[PDB]
């Protein structure tokens, strides 16, 4: 029961697998400790197929409650 998220610079980058806090969060400061997305959030596809962003709260990267995913990710910063 491992649920992870996808994430790319350009939607035709190298979209990458990588495993989210059981709280369907991520630590969205210590993940812009490098070029991975950073501070911002698109997204491409599994769910209206829009550009959109990831919620950033307090330092967290938080996905919906249930809502999509682990869609990949386009990365903004």
């Amino acid at each position: 029961m491992s649920e992870y998220i996808r994430v790319t610079e350009d939607e035709n980058d190298e979209p990458i697998e990588i495993p989210s806090e059981d709280d369907g969060t991520v630590l969205l400061s210590t993940v812009t400790a490098q070029f991975p997305g950073a501070s911002g959030l698109r997204y491409r596809n599994p769910v209206s197929q829009s550009m959109r962003g990831v919620r950033l709260v307090e330092g967290i990267l938080h996905a919906p409650d249930a809502g999509w995913g682990n869609l990949v990710y386009v990365v903004n910063y």
